[PDB]
């Protein structure tokens, strides 16, 4: 039964340009499937998801509160990225919460807000440690969001398996890494996402419930995207839950494509696990 | 005096470590000022003015109303690229008018909407000849945004004199190029800019009417910021006008500084032209 949904994943991916790989793992149940599962993928904006929980964890343990406000220089904002926030404050110099500036980060992706926080938390090698330290291998996290942009390459450093994703976001779901109030606030800002509507969300009925994290690269010269991503927790019709990961990786298909690759492998993913 | 104003400006720039164009012309007058201006430089987003222009023309000649709609697509607005409208509209597929999309575009400098506009238009190429045939030379309109950010050289073949945008803004401001309603349109929507407010706006007294449009590059593995610019039409104490248009171009500069150039070039002619 999991090995057909698997074959049909496989089948389905038989005449796709690019490299695609999946993780699906139960919260409460023992599902479990990987596809492709061995290669590493760049996460681009999904690890904004990781950056996030170093954040919060760093607010809970040192008793700083999510609406304590940083001071957001102008340069803070870059205006090469893209970034709702810049477009909100475009002198920027203001004092912004934790809170509304991971929800930008998180829901909207903003990748100035992401750098912010990079900054807050004490760099990208803290994030990276404090991952591993949870017990997930299999994730390398190297570059900010303004290292990536300086060159094409630099967004492979940041990789990941598709398993160690679906894994963290178990560890998450189940409330093991975050204070209650952290978790709360993390899930909610992960449902209130407004990016990748069309991805894992895709094709699933109206209303479902998806926590989720997206992430892009551009195209190169060649016609490869490096990455078209989403990874989240979906809640089913009985309130169970799953945890997915789609990474569509060095794609020589159209965004269209590429967007749909994850719809249609969620949405195979769902109908096995309603039926 | 205008010869001095020049040797400041030229002082100023000594020991800036970057390639800086400058030019101003008066719109009612016959002052002028030209600094470094046989080089070419990238216009990066400046261009969006270019285009607004042979679109509102093209909107003009063909009888097609401002408020009339264009379907975007979802595929028309990409996520790996500055956009405000993508935000707005996150599942696109819907109509919005030419009104709204080149507000976007020129005010908070949409490069979605620019690229919507440029296939509107009919290409590049398009806008090249329709600039072109308003009798500026020295302006090379190539890339679409999209087509820029594939590779880090591509903007340097969507460039311009400073002199040449100069000359541009005046025939423009002299509503020389649009219908009357055309014209009101773009220039209130060019005061309405809220991108670059350290720029050309930096230092000039609150409230100062400013009809501009910025533009942006990042900035390369070696540390160079190929472009931080601004482009307008600014109103005097006394009801008058100049262009001026300020390209910082290659520079080893961080962005503060870049900005800072701007403004203080721009805070250096309008403290000559009111005195
Ligand atoms: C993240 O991957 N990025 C930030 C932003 N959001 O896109 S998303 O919708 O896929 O997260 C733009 C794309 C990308 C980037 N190029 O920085
Ligand atoms: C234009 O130069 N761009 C579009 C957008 N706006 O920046 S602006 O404020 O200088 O016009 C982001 C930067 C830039 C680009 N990199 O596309
Ligand atoms: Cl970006
Ligand atoms: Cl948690
Ligand atoms: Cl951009
Ligand atoms: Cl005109
Ligand atoms: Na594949
Ligand atoms: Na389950
Ligand atoms: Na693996
Ligand atoms: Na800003
Ligand atoms: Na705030
Ligand atoms: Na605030
Ligand atoms: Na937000
Ligand atoms: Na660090
Ligand atoms: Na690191
Ligand atoms: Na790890
Ligand atoms: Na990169
Ligand atoms: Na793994
Ligand atoms: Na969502
Ligand atoms: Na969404
Ligand atoms: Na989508
Ligand atoms: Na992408
Ligand atoms: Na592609
Ligand atoms: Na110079
Ligand atoms: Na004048
Ligand atoms: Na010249
Ligand atoms: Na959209
Ligand atoms: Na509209
Ligand atoms: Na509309
Ligand atoms: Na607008
Ligand atoms: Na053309
Ligand atoms: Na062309
Ligand atoms: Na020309
Ligand atoms: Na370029
Ligand atoms: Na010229
Ligand atoms: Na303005
Ligand atoms: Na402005
Ligand atoms: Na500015
Ligand atoms: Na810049
Ligand atoms: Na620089």
């Amino acid at each position: 039964g999991t090995d057909s949904l698997k074959n049909s994943i496989e089948k389905y991916l038989k005449d796709k340009k690019a490299k695609v790989g999946v993780a699906v793992l139960g919260i409460e149940d023992n599902f479990k499937l990987n596809v492709n599962e061995k290669h590493h993928y760049p996460m681009q904006s999904t690890y904004k998801f990781h950056l996030a929980l170093a954040v919060l964890d760093k607010l809970d343990k040192e008793n700083i509160s999510v609406d304590k406000k940083l001071f957001v220089k102008k340069s803070d904002l870059q205006p090469n990225t893209w970034s709702p926030l810049k477009d909100k404050y475009p002198n920027g110099n203001l004092e912004l919460s934790f809170s509304e500036i991971i929800k930008s980060t998180v829901s909207h992706s903003d990748n100035n807000g992401c750098d912010i926080l990079f900054r807050f938390v004490g760099g990208t090698n803290k994030v990276h440690n404090f991952i591993s330290k949870l017990g997930v291998k299999n994730i390398s996290i190297k570059a900010t969001e303004e290292e990536m942009h300086k060159a094409w390459n630099v967004q492979y450093t940041n990789w990941t398996t598709p398993d160690a994703t679906v894994q963290l976001l178990k560890k998450f779901y189940k409330n093991e890494i975050l204070s209650k109030n952290s978790y709360d606030f993390l899930l909610n800002t992960m449902i209130e996402t407004t990016t990748g509507p069309k991805r894992l969300k895709g094709l699933l009925p109206d209303g479902t419930v998806v926590a989720h994290k997206t992430g892009s690269s551009d195209t190169n010269n060649k016609g490869i995207t490096a990455a078209t991503n989403d990874i989240g927790i979906i809640t089913l019709p009985n309130g169970k839950h799953f945890a997915i990961a789609v990474y569509v990786s060095d794609s020589s298909e159209k965004s269209d494509v590429n967007e749909k690759i994850i719809a249609e492998i969620c949405k195979s993913v769902w109908d096995y696990l309603v039926k």
